[PDB]
């Protein structure tokens, strides 16, 4: 039983679940009431779903460390009889992002440039642990360069996903050619590594009262442009948003075709997710990028 | 645009949004309070909304008129300038289902029995028109035989989907397999159409002081075991559901083998609706079924 598990894991003497069930794609979500405060449960019945939560935690406390933006408090990674986990954090109040898109877009900001301008310097492209993309399994090994980084580790490690479950000729033959055009869009530009979020879409930001709350992070330290390629590709982020954060950090030269780099790497990853409904876009994508 | 035309079609000077539900993993969900009384609004902008909403209206309805549960009473649907579709009902206080869940497994099996001893006399697996489990038209054509309707028109239908999209060859080749074991799994039985809530999962339940309310159905008549498939694998019931509804309807022969083949079709649906991750509980299951 998850409550009897809940209420010994957490040692409280009340668990009563309020609200609807949490409107989660990867995991099931249900928020629980408890002796010390609301808590957020999410449950999730993969064999490898520790790895994927430990991914999850490991990136809310990095992104906890730079105390710039407001996430879940992660409180325990509990392994559930008949395989599988259950995440607990604390519970917000959230309601959808607005108001305070503004702010959340200056913090964004602030915090890809935490790690330049801090007093320790990660200089490399990666991360200290696995994080998980959706359900896959990210190979974070650190990089000195971001190109080498992103073509291998995220652009190659999505391809051979798709060569491997669908063998699909067309991807194989045009990243072949995209492949060895990829510097192109990067030269001449100093990019520096930034702790990303991971996965910046709007069905992962929010606010309450206070401000602007983020979730669901699955981090590395990357091009911060990266991170907005979600929040424009699949929309529900206010214009404000892209405005507060572009006066902290303006759109460097060539960030309109590098955008079609990254928007190509999720488009893969729904790919590989969801089916063939995402092979179009993909290649599309990368017929745009060798025209 | 939403609240504007809410008002209109519904004829209500005052529309107030409480609770903040923003609840709904298929479409978003609204209550609000209006001059007639409070209603909860369900929105879906996909182009087949209206066929999904009413499939969800006729479910309703169909187990209404029944009389032996509580279910929302539907408003109306309104389709949306921009496509899509919202559905308006009857508001509902509610709370998540406990004390109330031994109550809710005799009603379930009220209902379940109410074709074979009422005055309803469906003799054959289907349904009038089509329901949708999630997104996904079902196919409801009436169908003599209870393993040919399930196999052809749920799980051959949800293979389709999967071949088409994922081109999985190990589903094709377990699916092929498990074709000529399924008649073996219903031991000489003879299966009495069975009306059905459709999707009875813990987050389409809940209670109030009054008892039980279900809601969100995809209804058609079959094996009054499909039912409780979804409720046991993805937990929230109370063990007390299941000893109360099955103190009515004791478990035929084959009960846990053909709740495999029935959890089966969730894992196939929950493929289609969120992609890989949900193949090798599938593909598993298959294998189970083989051994
Ligand atoms: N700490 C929390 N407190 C309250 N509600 C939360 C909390 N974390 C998540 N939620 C709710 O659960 C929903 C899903 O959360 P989340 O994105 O982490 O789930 P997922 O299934 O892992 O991911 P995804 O939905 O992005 O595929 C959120 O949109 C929000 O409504
Ligand atoms: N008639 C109602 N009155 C009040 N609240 C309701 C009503 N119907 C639904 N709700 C709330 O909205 C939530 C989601 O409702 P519902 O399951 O119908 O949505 P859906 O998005 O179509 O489906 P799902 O969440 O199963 O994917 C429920 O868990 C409940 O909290």
């Amino acid at each position: 039983a998850m409550e009897q598990l809940l209420r010994a894991e957490l040692r409280t003497a009340t668990l009563r679940a309020f609200g609807g069930p949490g409107a989660g794609c990867i995991s099931e979500g249900r928020a629980y009431d408890t002796d010390a405060g609301p808590v957020f449960v999410k449950v999730n019945r993969r064999t490898q779903a520790r790895q994927m939560f430990e991914g999850e935690v490991a990136s809310l406390e990095a992104l906890r460390s730079t105390g710039l933006v407001r996430v879940p408090r992660p409180m325990k990674v509990i392994d559930l009889p008949g395989g599988g986990a259950a995440f607990v954090m604390e519970h917000l109040k959230m309601k959808s992002l607005s108001s305070q898109a503004s702010k959340l877009g200056e913090q964004m900001a602030d915090l890809h440039l935490y790690n330049q301008k801090g007093s320790s310097y990660v200089d490399k492209f990666g991360f200290h642990t696995v994080t998980c993309c959706g359900f896959i399994p990210q190979v974070n090994e650190w990089q000195d360069d971001w190109p080498t980084f992103f073509a291998r580790h995220r652009l190659q490690a999505q391809l051979d996903l798709i060569e491997k479950d669908y063998a699909d000729r067309e991807a194989r033959e045009l990243w072949s050619r995209l492949q060895v055009k990829i510097p192109d869009l990067f030269c001449g530009l100093e990019i520096v590594p930034a702790l990303l979020h991971g996965s910046l879409w709007s069905g992962n930001v929010a606010e309450d009262d206070v401000g602007p709350i983020i979730y669901d992070p699955a981090s590395f330290y990357g091009h911060s442009e990266f991170e907005l390629a979600i929040a424009l590709m699949f929309g529900g982020f206010p214009r404000s948003f892209f405005t507060a954060y572009h006066r902290k950090i303006p759109k460097a030269p060539g960030f309109d075709q590098r955008l079609l780099l990254y928007q190509l790497f999720n488009y893969l990853n729904h790919w590989n997710h969801f089916g063939r409904e995402y092979r179009s876009p993909s290649l599309g994508t990368m017929r745009r990028l060798l025209k």
